[PDB]
């Protein structure tokens, strides 16, 4: 059941912003590890004396990396005279975020029809304001409300290239890397208590819960067409193996974004290219499941994937799950930075053609138990 | 003239430590861009609840990348019970350094015969103490004094693998990258006033000045065998083009390390491999000199390099200078991070065989004027 109760018109995920200590080095690492191109910048060379911001793109996926300059460069500025291209940016907030949480996502940005109205409706329905609506060059409006922890939900709306004040980057500096990633599928938060988090966010967006004993309890909030998907996790305390959600909250100093799921148009090619680069600057992957997990694939998805395609899943360490409507291919990276906090998921979905409907195959919940039993091959 | 007046026995450069916000991402970028292998770690997986530290190596060159964890992980610790592997590390100092200066060098480490004696002699001769001598596992002694700005000179001495508490890294995680870089040749500081900086450092080391109108005044301090080379720059104010030394001091919030010069055993191969990677996660290089600069190479170094080797310098943008004893090949990267502060120099020296004596060919001073005149080809 989909009650289509969005309180304002939401389009698609627009971008994800990381707050960094040095945006250059993180952006360059991510570009090589994920196959994203450098497409826009806002920094000293563009007149921005406040923050350095670099945009990576792959298909429709947009990753923004921002770090503060010395406050001394902009000490004579006031908000009415700022050279910052992102008006919500604040030196003190960014340095406090990074010292507290380490490298992580500050903003989950969605494109809406009217960011001014989205903000006003959100706060009238309980959203905690973070940055009021600001009109950039009479062309784009940005506004921010609190989502969970120190993560904000950013509304962006366009009258009619990323943002005013950003520049297209040099062709020579923009190598056309591409490993197949195409869009953000979903973005997952970790909180200490699921109930209050869900009520708060669903309360100000109108997002509805999306149709679904180790580690977590979870639930997914979805927009009207179910293309914006925001799952939220809480720990389950007191078991034998310590909850990875609890470990996250300890090392992150509280609630924050846990993982970003990136859709690939060819997950076999994406993982081939990412795994080739794991030990030469890219990203590492969780340990692969045992061969018994793939011996058990035939009975569950043997009508969807060939034996060769199943053998191909086994080489790359890909996980497979199944809903009533679709099939899910997925895999998880090791943490993206120093702390055991944020990581990335690569996914591809098959089934549910109409365009493909959102969340086709779900989110992999059945893999927890399929892993444990397959990891009970300590007798073979 | 070399008075050989070192006040304690100095061996070689040992390592350079960067203070970072996220050591993982900077270490991975540098590894790919420079061709250095991951060789040691000290982090949560090794029992260190205080800082994450990753060591990259190429030949004898050692780059250390360190970032702080949340202080909450180690809140019950005291210095006598610390899990830190580098006893001088302090959460507050590191976060303050990074917020003030951005990504940069915290420590220039040299190996000595007795770091305890080096520290005591240094401070008896005016060195400002930073971290007292500490004995690690009865095997290694580390001590630190202030060098300039917030950069420290670190003494390391070994009774008889990097440091106790560091672990050798997995073979699968240690890809054997190598672009030819082999050791640190020299490390250069930028200060507001050269005179007082030289007197302070030469005063506590006994290092002697090494035998040598746009931008800077400079001088080089050298150890007894002239294998440890520490140049220092000051700005020249009031000219037409703004001093790059002054720009550094503004963006860095004062004195700090300006550049690291890395010796290559094959500078043609090093620059081939680095330039291939510039736009896919590695490092960018300053713009190459005009063809007239290389047309003028024949008359200055035509007895040292063939026309083909000169043509090869032109393809890679390599600069060439000449002393009375030797010849110098050199090139400079763009800044390593967000701020126009620290950069890297790649160098190879030819001449002065005995082993090669230190500073053979000098440091490239003649290139300033050879560039200006060659850049006066706006008439050809
Ligand atoms: C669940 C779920 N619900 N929702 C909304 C989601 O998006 C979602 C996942 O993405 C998801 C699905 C399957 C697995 C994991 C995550 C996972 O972490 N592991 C094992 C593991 C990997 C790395 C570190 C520690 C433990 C799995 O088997
Ligand atoms: C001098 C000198 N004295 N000592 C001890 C040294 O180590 C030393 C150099 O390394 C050195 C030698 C030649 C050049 C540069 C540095 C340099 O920066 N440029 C142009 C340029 C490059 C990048 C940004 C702005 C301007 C040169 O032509
Ligand atoms: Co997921
Ligand atoms: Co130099």
């Amino acid at each position: 059941k989909n009650p289509k109760s969005d309180k304002f018109k939401v389009k698609r995920f627009h971008h994800i912003e990381f707050w960094c200590g040095d945006a250059t080095n993180v952006a360059r690492r991510f570009s090589w590890g994920l196959g994203m191109r450098f497409s826009a910048k806002s920094d000293l060379s563009t007149g921005n004396m406040v923050h350095a911001s670099y945009l990576l793109t792959s298909g429709d996926l947009r990753f923004l990396f921002t770090a503060p300059y010395s406050p001394s460069l902009s000490a004579g500025e006031i908000k009415p005279t700022t050279t910052a291209s992102i008006p919500s940016f604040d030196h003190g907030s960014c340095r406090s975020f990074f010292s507290s949480h380490g490298l992580g996502v500050r903003a989950v940005a969605i494109e809406v029809e009217d960011a001014e109205s989205a903000f006003s409706i959100s706060v009238a329905n309980g959203a905690i304001p973070s940055s009021p609506p600001i009109v950039l060059n009479e062309a784009v409006t940005i506004a921010e409300v609190k989502l969970y922890g120190d993560v904000v939900l950013r509304y962006v709306s366009y009258k009619a290239e990323f943002l005013p004040g950003f520049e297209r980057v040099e062709d020579a500096s923009s190598f056309p890397l591409d490993y197949g990633i195409r869009r953000l599928d979903h973005a997952v938060g970790n909180v200490p208590e699921l109930g209050p988090a869900l009520t708060y966010v669903a309360g100000f967006t109108g997002f509805h819960q999306f149709a679904e004993e180790s580690g977590l309890n979870s639930a997914v909030l979805a927009s009207n067409d179910e293309m914006v998907l925001l799952p939220i996790n809480e720990p389950v305390h007191g078991t034998k193996r310590k909850s990875q959600i609890q470990t996250y909250l300890e090392h992150n100093e509280g609630a924050g974004l846990q993982h970003l799921a990136l859709m690939s148009e060819d997950i076999f090619r994406t993982l081939r290219e990412m795994r080739k680069r794991s030990s030469i600057g890219g990203f590492d992957f969780m340990p692969s499941p045992p061969p018994t997990y793939y011996q058990n694939l035939k009975k569950r998805v043997g009508d969807v994937l060939s034996d060769d395609q199943i053998k191909e899943c086994e080489e790359l360490g890909i996980l497979v799950d199944r809903d009533d409507q679709g099939t899910l291919l997925q895999i998880f990276t090791k943490p993206l930075g120093d702390r055991p906090t944020i990581f990335i998921e690569i996914i591809q979905r098959v089934g549910c053609m109409m365009y493909q409907s959102g969340g086709c195959g779900g989110f992999g919940k059945g893999n927890f138990s399929e892993l444990f039993k397959s990891i009970e091959e300590y007798e073979k």
